C-alpha cells in the first residue's frame, strides 16, 4: 500500500454527492475513486464508470461490494421529503411533506448511514467524512417536523455514532446548500450552529464537495466536527489554505 487511497463516495448521484464523485475522479493522483448510488438511472447519469456500484444504504448485505478494499467513505445520502400531493393553496394552508415508507430519516439518516459505517469498518476504512446539516442544536428546529421525520435529530444520532466508533472521522454539517459556482467564495468554519446567527449561513454544493475532499488529506480535517458555510462571491477572496482551515477546529462532536 504505497498505493492511492480508494475513496469511496456514497449518494454518488446525489446534488453534492455528483460532485464528489468527480472531483475524486478529477484527483487521480491522490485518489481512487468508488461511488455507491441507488439506482441504475443514477449510475449513468455519472458516467456509467464500472467504479460506480448501485445499492440500497438500508439493505446492509446489499452495499457489501461497494465497501470491498476501501480505505477512505464519504457519506453523502440522505432522506429526502417530498411533497405530500394533497395541497391546495386558495384556500390558505402550507403543503405538508410525506417520506416514503421505509425512506424516512430515522431508517435512512440514522440506520442507514449506521448500515455504511459499520462495512466500512469490517472493510477496514481508515477515515469516514459525512455530510449533514446545521441545525442540530435544536431539538425544536422547524426541519424535524418536515414529514414528521426529525431529520435533524436521526442525522446527529449517526453523527453522534461516528464520533463514537473509534474510526478517524469528519463531521460537517453544512449551512443552506447553494447551486451556486463552487471554488469562488471564502468558505467559513462554525461550532455548534453559531453561523446561524450571520448573513455567511450558506455554501455552495461545490464547497462541500471541496471540503469532504481536502478532509481526507489533512491530519488535522479526523476526528473533527464542524459546521460550513461561506461569503458570497465577489465579496472576499476564495479559501486555499485548507491545513489552517481544519487547524480552526477542535470539537470532536
Ligand atoms: N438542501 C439543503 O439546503 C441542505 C442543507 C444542509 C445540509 N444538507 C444535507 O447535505 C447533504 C447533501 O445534500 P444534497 O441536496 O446535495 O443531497 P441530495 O442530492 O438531494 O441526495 C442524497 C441523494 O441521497 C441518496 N439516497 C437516499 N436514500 C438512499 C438509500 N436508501 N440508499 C442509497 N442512496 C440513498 C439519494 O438517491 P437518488 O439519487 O436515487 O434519489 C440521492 O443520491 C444531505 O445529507 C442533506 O440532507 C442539505
Amino acid at each position: 500500500s504505497a498505493n492511492l487511497p480508494t475513496v469511496l463516495v456514497t449518494g454518488a448521484s446525489g446534488r453534492t454527492g455528483q460532485i464528489v464523485y468527480k472531483k475524486l475522479k478529477e484527483g487521480s493522483d491522490k485518489f481512487v475513486a468508488k461511488g455507491l448510488v441507488r439506482s441504475a438511472q443514477g449510475k449513468e447519469k455519472i458516467g456509467g464508470e464500472a467504479d460506480v456500484f448501485i445499492g440500497d444504504i438500508t439493505d446492509a448485505d446489499s452495499i457489501n461490494p461497494a465497501f470491498q478494499g476501501i480505505d477512505a467513505l464519504v457519506i453523502l445520502t440522505s432522506a429526502v421529503p417530498k411533497m405530500k400531493p394533497g395541497f391546495d393553496p386558495t384556500k390558505g394552508g402550507r403543503p405538508e411533506f410525506i417520506f416514503e415508507d421505509g425512506q424516512y430519516p430515522e431508517q435512512v439518516d440514522w440506520i442507514g448511514q449506521k448500515n455504511q459505517i459499520d462495512a466500512a469498518k469490517v472493510a477496514g476504512v481508515k477515515h469516514i467524512v459525512v455530510v449533514g446539516s446545521m441545525g442540530g442544536t435544536n431539538p425544536d428546529h422547524p426541519l424535524n417536523k418536515l414529514g414528521n421525520g426529525n431529520i435533524l435529530v436521526w442525522k446527529r444520532k449517526a453523527e453522534q455514532y461516528l464520533a463514537d466508533s473509534g474510526t478517524p472521522y469528519t463531521i460537517i454539517r453544512a449551512g443552506g446548500l447553494l447551486d451556486k459556482e463552487g471554488g469562488v467564495r471564502e468558505l467559513l468554519v462554525g461550532k455548534d450552529d453559531e453561523l446561524l446567527q450571520t448573513d455567511t449561513k450558506t455554501v455552495p454544493r461545490a464547497d462541500v464537495a471541496e471540503v469532504c475532499i481536502q478532509a481526507l488529506l489533512f491530519e488535522e480535517a479526523k476526528n473533527k466536527a464542524f459546521d460550513l458555510g461561506s461569503k458570497p462571491e465577489g465579496t472576499s477572496t476564495p479559501t486555499k489554505d485548507f491545513k489552517a482551515l481544519f487547524s480552526q477546529v477542535t470539537s470532536r462532536f
